[PDB]
This record gives C-alpha cells, sequence and structure tokens, in this order.
C-alpha cells in the first residue's frame, strides 16, 4: 500500500496497477508466454527511438487530495480519467493549503514570512465562514461555494497509463512548474520507479526533459 | 488467461485485467475503501444516468489473432492503446481466413458456397505464392506484401478500459456490423461479462444499443 | 484546393484550413493579435509549448493504397472518414510500383518483371473478386481477396501539433518509401499554409531527417 503525504493536508496514494516493464516488453513483442538482459534492452531501445507505444500498456490509479489551484494545472492532462469527489455519492469535506512561511523564505517580502501565512489563513477562515453562513441561511451549496479560495482541497481518481504519466513527469517534475504540483509529480515518479524500475531508469536516460527528476532521489 | 477461438485460425486472449466492479464503485466514490446490494445498486445508477467516467477505472488488455481487414475496423476505435506484430521485435507469420461455407449460407448465390471458399484459397495461395517468389528473388518485404489479400491474418495487443469497451460492443456487437467483427466483439464481451459480472449487466439493461448481445448468451 | 500527387494514381489534396501561424500566436496570449510574432512561434517551439498549436486545424482528401492508409490510421489524434460505398460511388484501383524503386536492391530478375509479377496478381485478384460479386456473394466477404495495394479514400482532419508529430515518424527515412511520399505531400501543404510554424518545426522539434 503506497501513499506519500504531499503539502499540509494532500497526499498521492496508489490504488491499483495493471503491469509491470514486462507488459511493455510482450505489447512490443506481441506475446503473452522471460530474460531480464534481453528485455532491458529492449525497454532502452523502445525509449532510445521513440516507440513509446507499448508504455501504454502499463497503467496506475492513483487517489490524489490537492488544492484545486494544483488540481487545475493536473487536469490539463487529458490523456487519463478522473473522478473527482463532488458530493454526490460520498461525504464532502473543507480544508485549505496554508503555505509554511518557508515557501516565502527566498523572496524578498516587505513583512515576515510568518505573517504572509497568518494573512493567507485569515482569509480562508473570513471566506470558509461567509460560506458556512449561506450554507445555514438556506442558498445551495452550488451558489454558497464560490466564494471559497483556490487553495481549498479536493480529491480525485487519476487513471492514466505510463506513457502519459511520463509527459506528466517531463512537464510537473520540473523547476519550471509551480513548487505545490513539483512535490506531487516527485510523488507520482516515486511510485512509478517502484513499479516500473526499468523503464523509469530508461526514461530518465533517454526521454525525461525536466531537471529535478536527475537530482532528487526518488 | 482465457482464450476464444475465433474465425479459423484466429483468437481474443486476455493478458491482463486492473480492477473489477468495484474499481468503478471506488473511482465514484473517490475512496480506497461491504454491501454487494449497496455497490450493485451503484453500478446500475451510474450507467442509467450516464455518468460512465467511473468505467473508465477498469483496463484490460487483449492478445487479438484476426485478418487485417477485421482489424482496419478495429483500429478506427481511437480511445485505446495497440501494438501489432511488425517482425522489428518478434517473428512474422502468414496464415489466411478462409471463409466457410456457411459462411454464405443466407445469400442466394449462382456458385455453391464451398466454390466460393475454393475461390478464396486459391487466390491467397496464388498471392502467397508470388509473395515467396519476390522475397527469393531480392525485392525487400515492404515492396512483395502489397500483393497479400485483406484476409491475412495478423496480431496486436488491445489495451481499452470499460467505458471505450462498452463503445466498441454498441457498434461490433450489433447485426449491422461485419459478422467476423461480430464474432470477435461477442468473444470481447463474453471476456468483460466474466471480469465485470455488475457492469456488463447493467450495460445490456440501460446503455447497449445493438441487438445481438440481448440474443446471444 | 491544394492538390499533390502521390505514387502511380494517388493524391494528398487539401479541403480546408482553420488559421495560420497567428491562430497559434492568438491562442498562447488569448488575444486577438510582425517581428515580435513570428519570434512567439520560435519561443512556443524551442521550449515545448506546444498546445497553442492544436487551434491550427486541416482537412485533406487522400487517396492511397491501403498498406499506407493502416499506417496513417494509427495516427489516433485525428478525425477520419473512409470511402465505404454507403454514400458514394466506390472504385477500384491499385498502386503498380515503377520499375525505379526496384532500382538499388539487386535482384535475381528484372525490375520490370518484379512490377509485371504485381500487376498480374493484383489482376487475378480482382478479377476473382469481380467473379464473386457478379455470382451473389456479399462485396464484405468477396473483398477479403483484394490487395494491400488497392487504393482507398479518406477524409483527415488534423490540428498542426498532431500533423507535426505525424511528419516526424513518417517523414523520415525509417519509415516506407510510400508512406514518406504522403508525408512530403503533409509537410508541403503545410509549410504553405503555415511557414513560421513550419520553419520553427524544421529548426527545433523535427527528429526526421527528409524534411531537411
Ligand atoms: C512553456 C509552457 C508554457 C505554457 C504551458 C506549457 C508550457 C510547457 N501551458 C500548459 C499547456 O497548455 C498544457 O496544459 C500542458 O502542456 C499539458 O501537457 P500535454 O499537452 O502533454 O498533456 P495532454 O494529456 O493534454 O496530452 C498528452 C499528449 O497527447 C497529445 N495530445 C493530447 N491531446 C491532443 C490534442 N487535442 N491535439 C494534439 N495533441 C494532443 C500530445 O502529444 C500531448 O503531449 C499553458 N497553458 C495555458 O492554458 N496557458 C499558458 O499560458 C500556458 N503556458
Ligand atoms: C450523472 C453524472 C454525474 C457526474 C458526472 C457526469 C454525469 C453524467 N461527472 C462529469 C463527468 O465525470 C465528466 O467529466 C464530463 O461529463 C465529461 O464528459 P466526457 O468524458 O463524456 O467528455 P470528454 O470531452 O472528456 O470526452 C468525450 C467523449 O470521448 C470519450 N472519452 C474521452 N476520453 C475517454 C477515456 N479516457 N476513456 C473512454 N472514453 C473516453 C467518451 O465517449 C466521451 O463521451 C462527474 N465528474 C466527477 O469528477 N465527479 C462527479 O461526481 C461527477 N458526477
Ligand atoms: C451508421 C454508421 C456508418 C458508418 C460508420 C459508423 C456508423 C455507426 N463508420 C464507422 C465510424 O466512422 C467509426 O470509425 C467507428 O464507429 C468508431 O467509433 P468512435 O469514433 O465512437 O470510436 P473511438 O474509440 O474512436 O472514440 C470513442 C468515443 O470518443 C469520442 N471521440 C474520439 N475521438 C474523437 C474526436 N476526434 N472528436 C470527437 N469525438 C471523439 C466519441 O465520443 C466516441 O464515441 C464509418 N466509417 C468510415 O470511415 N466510413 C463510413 O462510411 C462509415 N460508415
Ligand atoms: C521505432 C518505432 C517502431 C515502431 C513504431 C514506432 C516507432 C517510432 N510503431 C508505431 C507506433 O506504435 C505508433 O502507431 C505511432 O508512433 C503513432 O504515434 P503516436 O502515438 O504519437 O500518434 P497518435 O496520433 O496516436 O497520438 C499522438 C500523440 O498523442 C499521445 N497519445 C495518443 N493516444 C494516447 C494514448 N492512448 N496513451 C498515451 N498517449 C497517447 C502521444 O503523446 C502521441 O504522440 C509500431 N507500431 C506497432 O503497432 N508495432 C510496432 O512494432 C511498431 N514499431
Amino acid at each position: 500500500h503506497m501513499k506519500i503525504d504531499i503539502l499540509d493536508k494532500g497526499f498521492v496514494e496508489l490504488v491499483d496497477v495493471m503491469g509491470n516493464d514486462l507488459s511493455a516488453v510482450r505489447a512490443a513483442r506481441v506475446s503473452f508466454d522471460k530474460d531480464e538482459e534481453r528485455d532491458r534492452h529492449l525497454i532502452e531501445y523502445l525509449m532510445k527511438h521513440g516507440h513509446e507505444t507499448p508504455f501504454e500498456h502499463i497503467v496506475f490509479t492513483f487517489h490524489v487530495k490537492a488544492p484545486i489551484f494544483v488540481a487545475r494545472q493536473w487536469f490539463r492532462h487529458r490523456i487519463a480519467s478522473y473522478n473527482e469527489l463532488s458530493g454526490r455519492y460520498s461525504k464532502l469535506s473543507y480544508e485549505f493549503y496554508i503555505p509554511s512561511p518557508e515557501r516565502l523564505e527566498g523572496y524578498k517580502t516587505t513583512i515576515p514570512p510568518e505573517r504572509v501565512t497568518e494573512k493567507i489563513s485569515e482569509i480562508v477562515d473570513k471566506a470558509y465562514r461567509t460560506y458556512l453562513e449561506l450554507i445555514e441561511s438556506g442558498v445551495p451549496r452550488e451558489v454558497a461555494r464560490i466564494v471559497l479560495p483556490l487553495n481549498l482541497y479536493t480529491r480525485f481518481f487519476w487513471t492514466v497509463n505510463a506513457r502519459s504519466l511520463m509527459n506528466f513527469l517531463n512537464l510537473r517534475a520540473d523547476s519550471h512548474a509551480q513548487w505545490e504540483i513539483q512535490q506531487y509529480a516527485l510523488a507520482i515518479a516515486r511510485i512509478f520507479k517502484e513499479k516500473c524500475p526499468w523503464t523509469f531508469e530508461a526514461f530518465l536516460k533517454y526521454a525525461y526533459k525536466g531537471d529535478i527528476l536527475k537530482e532528487v532521489q526518488v
């Protein structure tokens, strides 16, 4: 069971996986039926020459809890399946991402980093209180929720294949992506490396365009 | 590793599956967490109201051997993964689909159905022999193969989710589709029913647009 | 309508196009807008921000043998509609390679004899098809004996990003020669309608060899 905590209340949990490195080998050769040195050489060959389609036969299902600003960027990856918690089939919860003062250390600010954390905490408390007041007064949830901030946490199931997951890592596991989604991508890369060590090693060696996966050990 | 033989030399083999009916239940509720009657009611609810996205979290991998005319129609389903045998990583084989005379029974023909079967075998034998002669003479395979007929068998891996598989069944498991692909679709439906009984039953009950799955068991 | 003849009887014809290089500029800025716009196209291409190129769409009418079409139809991020004979007239023509196609390979029989042997077997298969049709065998059954060089026609609606992926794979010497010819025609039409995008693609993103 793999569950990695992210940010202050998030997580990336592995729900299920179909296949391993050999699923890509089996799909490339088109045979059910092996040989570590030969099959690992095939994985590297496929990656080096751009034959990425065999990697689509390795599938993962994740359960991610993330703030709406992180989820909005994540959901931009169209070649995947998503099902977000809406409150139609299960209980809806209300938590927010408050950045720690360490997040701001590095930027020259006129007010202490701690004070920024305080100001953020304060406005989300006010918006949440306003939401509850509107709910208590009979305003439908769909209307009342529009005042809630972008740091509101949401939960979703993500079903994605290894090829689309590698595209996600190229873009999100990189210093140009927002720090919050970099953290989420590191957790995805960690679970991916655990289930597909050969594919992950070949990806870093031949196809990976980002920077943080070659520096940070997953 | 269920295998179903289709036609004279083809097959549909289940390579792998991720999840079951509960994977759609887990995705709809968004929880990795005991009432079969309540879970089956949710599957039926999702299917009646058109909330099909939870069914995308059930994935199948099939190994299919089919003639190129069947594969060309199959490969039109874009929301899926495919990897066909080309001869770059494994041995290439040469076999052909010869329809049995029973395939023609139902159509009033001027020549016996056995004569149609014979005419088809004759053509593949001559075309295949011509291919081998050109190969033996030093003509590259990519050129010599262009004379091979559409009934040449091919093999491929198909990775598809339950929602896209249900779209495939709506179109191919239907009397308006070619008989050959209907057989292949019946094998896919059989494997699907075995792994996802609740989803398959709900699909026939509310979402299935075809006709042969409601007649053939 | 641009039109390029490929092989003995095939073609690549431009049916329609939505947008130009500025459609990618407009989508990237989320605006309605010369040296700055071309610099943006090159920037987008060199940094991998490919999504603005999805807002340039093309529609092609392609006549190609089934062996070429089978590889083409593998590109899933596109729209296709092939002639089946349900709404319009079905035609039967075949790709016969010219002797020049075999020049370069040491063959035991002359290249003209290979061309002849190919015409012969496709004539026999086509005649067998017509005999089965005349005898009352449904087209869907009789056609299974037709060879892979039988020409088909289809409409292809694809955006510039997916078209660039197609060029990376098909406009390359490792692809079959017949496929290279069709990809050259697609690249030619693309260059004509999107000169800046095509030049930037060639400069930074293009992985193949024959377009350079
Ligand atoms: C430098 C830079 C700058 C920006 C941005 C990216 C980058 C790298 N983006 C983000 C961008 O628009 C997009 O959301 C992500 O790059 C999504 O990654 P994919 O397209 O790979 O994922 P996705 O899952 O959508 O696609 C995966 C792969 O499938 C293919 N694909 C899928 N759907 C396709 C389609 N419809 N047509 C063609 N190919 C398709 C492509 O090969 C693609 O890489 C952006 N966004 C934004 O809204 N505003 C902005 O200003 C920017 N800025
Ligand atoms: C009754 C009900 C209830 C809910 C919801 C829908 C409905 C009808 N939704 C919304 C739903 O999950 C979905 O995001 C949108 O309806 C988008 O619809 P498509 O996926 O059809 O469009 P999209 O544009 O993504 O795709 C168009 C079509 O392509 C196909 N398709 C695309 N990608 C596919 C893939 N990967 N596999 C298979 N087929 C694919 C399908 O045929 C689809 O209709 C939802 N959402 C949520 O997150 N939580 C919720 O609680 C609910 N609740
Ligand atoms: C009555 C009739 C007649 C014909 C045909 C079908 C039918 C029902 N066909 C076959 C048809 O064109 C098609 O190739 C297959 O039915 C594939 O169906 P999908 O596109 O639904 O599957 P696929 O698996 O590709 O897509 C699944 C779902 O995703 C969505 N989808 C995927 N890609 C999309 C995109 N780019 N834009 C929008 N939605 C997208 C759709 O919602 C679709 O149902 C045909 N074919 C042909 O070439 N010539 C013919 O003459 C005919 N004739
Ligand atoms: C060296 C080499 C060798 C081979 C092959 C290719 C190469 C480069 N192929 C061809 C290959 O399988 C494939 O059909 C083409 O490369 C099509 O490219 P795309 O998937 O990019 O196009 P497509 O148009 O399908 O998709 C465009 C882009 O969208 C994304 N994409 C689309 N659908 C996706 C999905 N479901 N999951 C993830 N990403 C998706 C990808 O980013 C992709 O580049 C092959 N073929 C074969 O059948 N057998 C073989 O042996 C070989 N051999």
